[PDB]
């Protein structure tokens, strides 16, 4: 009984302790120990080399620890390790092996899941230096790394990057890199106070699928100049992807360099989360680099209902191409999203867009093979005094976008700069049901609302509807000389542009081609001859030899006579129609046509 | 050895008793208590004075051993209590302290979690008296309040109100109030069976961030003609919302009073939920009284992809003024919702309507200042007899609202009531891609489809399109005279209106304005001179002297002449066209025209 | 002392140490038994019948100890077992009483939830054998069976079916059957590896309620030729739906057979989830035989936000009869989904589809109501080979459908094939905003893009818009003189046009009808008289009695003289105008038209 006493205060008392589930005599005769065995926490290995548990706190490195916790649970084939709530558990120094290539401190293991309740923060030996917090590669080399399967980071808790600033733009620090990984996901985390490159990284180069982060938050993950470039989640495994989140941003620095979102192989999606100070919303890119695990097609791509005021551009459309590998864009949905650039100065971070077609990261925009896009169903707002800002800003060759019931109240419906890259466009369709808003009406003095500063433009519809008037406007669309136009539809609807000058603008006279169908006002000064009854009218110019047909859009203020209600063309690109002489007489008058060509 | 079976039995035993995580010799030397400290439950507060545990039930009141041990909780830097199933705990007193201003039961405390497993349910102590479940304020004054931080109660357990009716009208009741709220949440819980003001309310006039209430159910909350006013959700913290939950009422007087989700502050969300037999789905609103908090703009506000059967309106939006602050409501998305009217007679509930703009709370229609919002992709239906049925309801001034792209299946497009009130609109756009259905077509008699009796219009478009025909309405639009027109857009599309009398109705022949553009059908009779050859044809009539052109819309039976193709107009208000007499003659003739004014 | 040591040692030990909350002399006085006892894991019950605790394995059948772990717990009210991780339990026979009329292994039971982290596996004795794995009835009968409540099933772990192939297909299979089902889940669960009929079947005949799949992952569970059927979650209880899970299959069987949801009554809902390697994205049908529970109407039906790639139909629609009861879908909603089909030889699955208007399970099309319902904001996609690929295969009777502001790029838009079915069509609406792609263009020799094979159409719009030519094409829109055509809307916009052949053919010159309002283009002959002057054009040919106006497409090479801009009709079927000859002549041209009636 001496032994007994003593077996009972031992490590292996509670497995001499006998206990039967509620005195239920048909369950089984197990020892507390068992019942106990059933939960682990990093209490059970957070413990100096006698024993004894040690409290944690910013004097204490508890990194060993948790790889410890995580080292055995994984021998036994996985479970799930609570980081207990109440207490803040430091991280002091680098992980060592295969993670160490990666900068790592903690490495995750397959089947062990991490239940973080209370607070990991990191200690001030990370100040100036990398870092990537959680790293479920194996190896230095991600090509020569395992899988990460079955691992989930869950709960009410936080990591803390300890508001320390980069030290040198080259570096790279992240809170968790998955890996290789498979059937992986983060849920419920808040990710805070830190100058970091990513929150979260699914997938490696293709490889992984089925990766998730919901219902997490990441506030102030930006903070110096240092820092080169941000993106919160970058999703680079298929089927995978980012709902539910929160995003937020307070320095300056954020509105320049920091995207909430990568969406980076196919099946993959960003959805139901908002978006506050940051540059941009979602990069939506086939790198052809990234290309090895999953293809080179991104498809099946999802930005949705979403909420987000950005400085920048929301979605960034992108493919590239390297030396064996070409990368491609396609199938692609960006529907129901509220999008408002949020308050600055004209030109004083990244040009304001919805869309951005951009080119590749050596500024190249004759690389891109970009189609088959929906945009439909959003809204998008930019304060009056930001000239930088556009539905889209089409920048980079483009194989097809579609526009269908957006509302755009921006300074610019599609853009490009003069004298910049000369994108090839194809398949541009532009939908009468966008609603163009007034915010930027009485703004737009020497600009063009669809200012087309492309290489050329084929297979496009552009029908454009204004909802109210803007006078200061040069032109609704212009086409300058060096654009190409080809079996393309552009229309200007008549209602709210009696008052201007211009309405469509063709620089070279590209609305003569054969196979452009073309309709917009215009004023047209013409002269009759004097017969009495039924009496030609004719125009004074002779620009009108691409016209099928005209009609008034303006009320006739005579008794005596009536000028045409329609009109056709001639030889000499004179209009010419019947009227109607009540009584002799040349007439003369000037008449708001509608102009027609093929419609 | 004598003290050791004495330690053993006392509470400090589990505290003798050493464990060591499976046996690891790895693992921290521990005690059984040490291990069982690491979760909590209300059963480790639930015990009288000598420390005896007591059963819950209807005759026991659970209140006092809760707020111990969430206070206790609260000490040790928080955690989650759980509260266990298999056991229904009821309350039947007040709290004491800063939660007695709020008719507090329970006091909730930052980082104290609820794992609400069980039930918990009010005794008849609070039958028609005043409560609030659970309080996060901490003050009875909100403005002296501290805040509520990192507070979710989750679980599949229930809030059950005990079925007690309210005592007076005057009086509040509530489930959750979470108070100056940041990061708080409820997950998963049932609340059913109660006469309550509101069952959730997050944030306190724009003070808070970050309350969501997801995947829960709010069950049968009104049950009583004493109720004054009813919404599940309040969301008064921005950065916050509502997804994927479930409201279901089945009392008469829910048809009346109830609303589903209040949205209050920027950016704030309802999502992806089911509600069924309330009066209303959503307001979005910003009060200029709770702007103290978040500022007095509401912004940013989605309603999307919801699924409502209701008795009233789906949303409503609003916005007001005190004497030192404006409130303003801009950049709403509604989009994605299916919605209808329940089964009722005519004019038995709240006049029912997609969109309602809402005077303020004492009927004021001339303090909002609602503009950019985008109403799109959702479809509405309410059954034929309903008279009180709109796509929308336009009840006080609005700054702009627009749809593109709904399917609206009721008895009016757009309406409000005459002799009321007379809003100012500006900016209202109705695309030509919003179907209008069929359900009420013969029911029409004396109504216009569009019944524009607001005060005036202007920067609006209405492009009305049928789809099948209607021939009760008096009109498709009518503009009374006491209504102002100008810078608008008015289309009637012919399709389905042949054998219309009216088309469209300008009681005040504001179609006449500069800039008013507008296209409806028309009959006309006309008559030609005698002359062979082309010879002119004008109406009989001379009210078109704002008509710019106007083409055929019938077949011509004759063989020997043809009347105009198209036509223009003169002085004296007659339209003119030139036709053909083949052999002479005076000719009339009776013709559907398309008559246009400027398009 | 002796009887101290034995107690201590005895399955009631636990009973007789002490334990007090964290030392918290306010905290119950309580044994460590009463701690263990607030969990309960599958060890408490995996035990012989002397207590001593089995370890599973692929020779240890598991099922009786899971029975009798749920059946304690239901004993008292409910609660969770865990099904530990690091551990897989195989199941290895059938369980007994009412879940043996259903092939089941486990019968759930109310408020016993199971926490699945470890893994579920099937033992060899089912192959080739049918089973339920966790059924939910009490009853062999469904309709004598007992309800199933608050039943959820959630955690990281994994259903895995075996690999094992069905028998006879005859069998049925199936994950969870929740069975009478009011408050149930499945969340975050595996279920892989199997040839099975469902997954997840929800509710029965419309009795349940409030019944989820959330997050789970569905992946290989069609294998074999003997399969006869397959939809992966099945929901026949209202208010219940499917959100954010991924579907997967890789077997050729799956192409031909495999749905992914299949939804069943009002009130339900699939959002959210990615497919791929299915036949069919959601059935939306009410089955008369289905009605008992919850009525005759499924209506509320949402399918919103999925990305699918798929070989037959994405959404497939249906109502039928018994011989007492008829079934009607209304109020359906289908938005924001990206779809495409699969790589695949044409004719290779069932016919492509977005939509599929389906008859009834014995073929027939002439029973189904359907009705209101909104397609839109979607985007289709179907590689250029695809010849049986559609927007709409509208194969069954058709009261109503509408389309608006998606994007369809595919063989056809509306498809059904002639000598089969002849649908009566009424309420087909496809808007103007719904963008045609032109992925097929030049494949579509001998084809009609919209072709109309049915037995009649009214009350219908088709407005076909081209944004690319297709001279491949035999027509746009193709009218068989078997259908009728009545008070309806159909036009053909001129861009892309110029140079087909056809554009609208009406085969049995329907579109004279009274209430036939449309618009094409046509190439048109005319010849005019000698006379200088204003002076007539007459078409050669006398076709167009059903003309109520033209106007001209083409531009005039001519300088003496000009054709007509418009033209009306006359008695004899001529279309004539009025143009002008400078000089006299008879003159002779050919004249691209836009050909309208009524419009
Ligand atoms: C911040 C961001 O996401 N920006 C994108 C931009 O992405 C490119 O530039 C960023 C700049 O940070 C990344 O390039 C940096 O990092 C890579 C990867 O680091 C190495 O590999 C990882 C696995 C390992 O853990 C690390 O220790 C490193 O050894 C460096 O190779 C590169 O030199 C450096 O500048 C980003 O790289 C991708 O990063 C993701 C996420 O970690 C990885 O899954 C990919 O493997 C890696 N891709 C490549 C090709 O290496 C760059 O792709 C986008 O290009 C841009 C336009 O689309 O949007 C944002 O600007
Ligand atoms: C039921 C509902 O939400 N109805 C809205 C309507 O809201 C207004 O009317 C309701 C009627 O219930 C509320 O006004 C009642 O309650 C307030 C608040 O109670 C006091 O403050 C809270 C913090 C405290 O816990 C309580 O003990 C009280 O001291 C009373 O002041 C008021 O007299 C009473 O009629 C609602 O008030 C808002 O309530 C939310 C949620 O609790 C609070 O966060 C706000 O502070 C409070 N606002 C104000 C201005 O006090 C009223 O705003 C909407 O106006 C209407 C149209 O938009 O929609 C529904 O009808
Ligand atoms: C695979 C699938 O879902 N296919 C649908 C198709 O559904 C019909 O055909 C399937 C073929 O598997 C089902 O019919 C089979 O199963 C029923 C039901 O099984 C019996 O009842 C259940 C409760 C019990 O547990 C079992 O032991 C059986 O006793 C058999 O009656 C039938 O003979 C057999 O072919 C499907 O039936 C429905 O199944 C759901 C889900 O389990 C049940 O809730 C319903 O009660 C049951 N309905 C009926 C009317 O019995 C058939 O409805 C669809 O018809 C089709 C077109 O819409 O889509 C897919 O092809
Ligand atoms: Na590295
Ligand atoms: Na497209
Ligand atoms: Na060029
Ligand atoms: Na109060
Ligand atoms: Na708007
Ligand atoms: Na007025
Ligand atoms: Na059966
Ligand atoms: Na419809
Ligand atoms: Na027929």
């Amino acid at each position: 009984p001496d032994q007994f006493r003593a077996i009972i205060e031992s490590p292996e008392g509670a497995g001499h302790v006998g206990y039967q589930y509620r005195r239920n005599t048909g369950s089984t005769m197990r020892m507390v120990s068992d019942v106990l065995d059933e939960r682990v926490s990093l209490w059970d290995f957070h413990c100096d080399p006698s024993g004894n548990v040690i409290q944690p706190g910013p004097n204490v490195d508890s990194r060993q620890y948790l790889q410890a916790a995580i080292d055995y649970v994984s021998s036994n084939g996985g479970g799930t390790i609570t980081i207990p709530a109440g207490y803040t558990w430091y991280l002091g120094s680098y992980g060592v092996g295969g993670i160490a290539g990666h900068s790592g401190i903690i490495q995750l293991r397959s089947n062990v899941n991490l239940n973080i309740e209370g607070r990991i923060h990191l200690s001030p030996f990370f100040d100036l230096k990398p870092f990537q917090v959680f790293v479920g590669f194996d190896n230095g080399d991600p090509a020569s790394s395992g899988n990460l399967e079955n691992c989930h980071i869950y709960g009410h808790g936080v990591v803390d990057f300890g508001g320390y600033e980069f030290g040198a733009s080259s570096q790279l620090r992240n809170g968790v890199a998955f890996g290789r990984s498979y059937n992986c996901s983060v849920t419920g985390i808040t990710f805070q106070n830190g100058d970091v490159t990513w929150a979260i990284t699914l997938g490696w180069n293709g490889y992984g699928s089925n990766c998730y982060v919901r219902k997490c938050r990441f506030i102030n993950l930006v903070n110096s100049s240092v820092n080169a470039d941000h993106s919160t989640v970058y999703v680079n495994c298929p089927y995978s992807g980012v709902e539910s989140c929160y995003f937020s941003m307070s320095s300056s620095f954020a509105r320049n360099i920091a995207c909430s979102v990568a969406l980076h192989q196919h099946d993959t999606f960003y959805r139901g989360s908002t978006v506050n100070g940051y540059c941009r919303g979602a990069y939506v890119v086939m790198h052809a680099a990234e290309a090895a695990g999953a293809g080179s097609y991104a498809y099946n791509m999802q930005v949705e209902n979403n909420i987000a005021v950005i400085y920048g551009q929301f979605v960034i459309l992108g493919s590239d191409v390297t030396a064996t590998v070409s990368g491609h864009l396609n199938d692609v949905i960006v529907s129901g999203n509220i999008v408002s650039i949020g308050e600055r100065a004209a030109f004083s971070a990244p040009f304001g867009a919805f869309i951005d077609i951009g080119p590749d990261n050596s500024g190249a925009s004759n690389v891109q093979d970009i189609q088959r896009v929906l945009v439909t169903g959003n809204s998008f707002y930019a304060p009056a005094n930001i000239t930088d800002s556009a539905a889209i800003t089409l920048r980079a060759n483009l194989n097809g976008c579609t526009f269908i019931a957006n509302n755009f109240d921006c300074r610019y419906m599609v853009y490009n700069a003069p004298g910049t890259t000369s994108p090839v466009v194809q398949n541009l369709v532009w939908d009468k049901s966008n609603v163009i808003g007034g915010t930027h009406a009485n703004q737009r003095a020497g600009q063009n609302l669809f200012d087309m500063q492309f290489a050329s433009v084929v297979n496009s519809t552009i029908e454009v509807q204004l909802s109210c008037e803007d006078l200061s406007m040069f032109s609704c669309i212009l086409f300058p000389a060096s654009c190409q136009l080809s079996y393309s539809k552009i229309t200007v609807d008549s209602a709210w542009t009696k008052s201007m000058s211009n309405t469509a603008v063709f620089e070279g006279n590209q609305q003569a081609g054969a196979n452009v169908y073309v309709s917009y006002p215009a004023t047209v000064n013409l002269t009759s001859y004097n017969t009495q009854g039924a009496v030609p009218f004719f125009s004074t110019d002779t620009n009108y030899a691409w016209v099928t047909s005209a009609y008034s859009l303006s009320i006739n203020e005579n008794l005596d006579f009536s000028p045409p209600a329609t009109y056709t063309n001639k030889a000499n690109g004179q209009l010419v129609g019947v009227g109607y002489n009540e009584i002799g007489g040349v007439r003369s008058v000037s008449v708001r046509l509608m102009l027609q060509r093929q419609v």
